[PDB]
């Protein structure tokens, strides 16, 4: 239902403090406040691609949903990582020394994506 679709980056409420909570730097946590990216995910046969784009970057992770990965972070370390589907919330979870959840749910036309690292909760709004 959601796949194939791109959403655009239209409201954030504490990115910033997500982000220097996971330890991202000074120069790229102000940068990546002030970002705009687009989220969408695609799949061919058993392989979701979930990419998220700025004017910078392209972050495209391809992964099998209930198998576990190992993926990059912000901060730049290397942790295992899940990836699972329940009806329209598409949830991420990071192992690893800063675990953190992503939960994407997608309502047809918006992403409401939730994002929690210690105390903090982000939420991220995209639109169609």
């Amino acid at each position: 239902s959601f796949v194939g679709k791109k959403y655009k980056l239209d409201k954030s409420e504490n990115f910033d403090e997500y982000m220097k909570e996971l330890g991202v730097g000074l120069v790229t946590r102000k940068m990546g406040n002030s970002l705009s990216p687009t989220v969408e995910v695609t799949l061919e046969g058993d392989t979701y691609t979930l990419t998220t784009t700025s004017t910078f970057k392209t972050s495209a992770i391809s992964f099998k949903l209930g198998v576990e990965f190992d993926e990059e972070t912000l901060d730049g370390r290397n942790v295992k990582s899940i990836i699972t589907l329940d009806g329209n919330k598409l949830t991420q979870e990071q192992k690893g020394d800063k675990p953190t959840t992503i939960v994407r749910e997608f309502t047809d036309n918006e992403l409401i994506t939730t994002l929690t690292i210690g105390n903090v909760k982000c939420v991220r709004v995209y639109k169609a």
